[PDB]
């Protein structure tokens, strides 16, 4: 049992927030946090770039080392690594970057990999600076995962619209 709190219901196994992932991280200790990665875990803005600052750097340095030895993801892949001191263990998820020509259909690929672990506190993969519209990667996450998943949208505006569309 987790202290996740403030969530509403999308679906039997789906829930979402509007808040900052890094906040429900610090708060929650969740054991899986979701970073939305690039292929580089080169943690530039959004949730990868939050995180990380949130980790004091300790996230890029030991992504550094992943890569040294194990070279870069998959797009709709991921690795496990620390969470540092936001939560057991960050899974760090590629999904496409539909804005440099990567196929959108790969954004399931990446939520299945949420289906590895029981509880994740996650973000809305590829909704970003990736390009995905965001009710696709809602509908997407929602018709993908069957694990227990906390979405935090940040962005409150985009929340709103989120929980009044069909799934
Ligand atoms: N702190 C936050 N908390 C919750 N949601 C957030 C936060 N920041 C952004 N979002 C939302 O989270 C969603 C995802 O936005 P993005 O983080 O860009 O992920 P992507 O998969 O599209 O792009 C991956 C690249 O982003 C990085 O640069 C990586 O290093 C990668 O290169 C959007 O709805 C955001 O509003």
């Amino acid at each position: 049992v987790n202290s996740f709190s403030g969530y509403l219901k999308l679906t039997d196994n789906v829930y979402i927030k509007n808040a900052d992932i890094v906040e429900e991280a610090k708060k929650v200790k969740p054991t899986v946090v979701v970073n939305a990665a690039n292929v580089y875990l080169k943690h530039g803005g959004g949730v990868a770039g939050a995180l990380n600052k949130a980790t004091n750097n300790a996230m890029q340095v030991e992504s550094d080392d992943y890569i040294a030895t194990n070279g870069p993801l998959k797009v709709g892949g991921s690795c496990v690594l620390s969470g540092h001191n936001l939560a057991k263990h960050c899974l760090h998820v590629v999904g496409p970057n539909v804005n440099k020509g990567e196929d959108i259909q790969l954004l399931k690929s990446a939520y299945e990999n949420f289906n590895q672990h029981e509880v994740l506190l996650a973000p809305l993969l590829s909704a970003g600076i990736f390009g995905a519209d965001p009710i696709h990667s809602l509908r997407v996450c929602v018709d993908t995962v069957r694990t227990n998943v906390y979405l935090a949208v940040f962005d409150k505006n985009l929340y709103d619209k989120l929980v009044s569309s069909f799934l």
